């Protein structure tokens, strides 16, 4: 499923992300526009072997399994492909776990290289929430 941007804040914000552990929705609108231009069933394989699934391109290393990833851990207890969904509530409760994990929303590259400290509100412009 290819998203609309207030389409996406608005699922999103029905689970529960805006200003999830502190990141206001705009972080999340913005972190998914850069990770996967809000296509659900974006994947990309990562230069350690790992793979990046989803709205939010949570990797198989740690997070989810896709049975390719040696070492893999499948922290979010998925198989990587429930995150390729049109349905959002598999990555979104992912990605929970990871901005949980200690380095916040720094764990994706993406956020801390295009998102990170600009007006991230502007990703909710227009928005009816
Ligand atoms: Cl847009």
């Amino acid at each position: 499923k290819v998203f609309g941007r207030c389409e996406l804040a608005a699922a999103m914000k029905r689970h529960g992300l805006d200003n999830y552990r502190g990141y206001s929705l705009g972080n999340w609108v913005c972190a998914a526009k850069f990770e996967s231009n809000f296509n659900t069933q974006a994947t990309n394989r990562n230069t350690d072997g790992s793979t990046d699934y989803g709205i939010l391109q949570i990797n198989s290393r740690w997070w989810c399994n896709d049975g390719r990833t040696p070492g893999s851990r499948n922290l979010c207890n998925i198989p990587c492909s429930a995150l390729l969904s049109s349905d959002i509530t598999a990555s979104v409760n992912c990605a929970k776990k990871i901005v949980s994990d200690g380095n916040g929303m720094n764990a994706w590259v993406a956020w801390r290289n295009r998102c990170k400290g600009t007006d991230v509100q502007a990703w909710i412009r227009g928005c009816r929430l």
